[PDB]
């Protein structure tokens, strides 16, 4: 075993070994990111759906109010025509 | 530098083979992150657009029930005015 063979054996895996540690850190970082994105997505979707449900309920109520205001108008209009036709016999 | 080079070769080959196996894990996870972010943002955009259209419908319905009330006031005012000219 030469002294230059020994120096080479000491150095051969250094960058490979240092990369192994860095890849462990990257795996952990990516596993946390997957878990976080999945949790934030579902939370955001729930808020959007809740906001949308509230607007749909308001649209339903407005629509029903619109049907009963067009109902009353038809009655008032006929009463007005009746009074105008029978006015001054 | 005789059997030393064959030693340097086998030790690095073992280390490099482990690095590439672990590297398959990183690549798999990067693709999963990219896929989920694309599906999530696309779905969020559709939900927000759908919400924006229902609000516009609620705004239009509200403006239509404002026109109906104003026209009901017009009919009631005409009825009140014509009643003063006609016997009940």
């Amino acid at each position: 075993t030469s002294r230059q063979c020994q120096e080479q054996l000491k150095e051969v895996n250094k960058t490979c070994e240092a990369l192994l540690f860095k890849l462990g850190e990257k795996v952990k970082t990516l596993e946390m990111e997957v878990a976080k994105e999945k949790a934030v997505c579902s939370k955001d979707k729930e808020s959007l759906l809740a906001g949308k449900r509230q607007t749909e309920e308001q649209l339903e109520a407005c629509g029903k109010a619109r049907e009963r205001q067009q109902q009353e108008q038809q009655v008032t209009e006929e009463n007005l025509r009746k009074v105008q036709s029978l006015c001054i016999p």
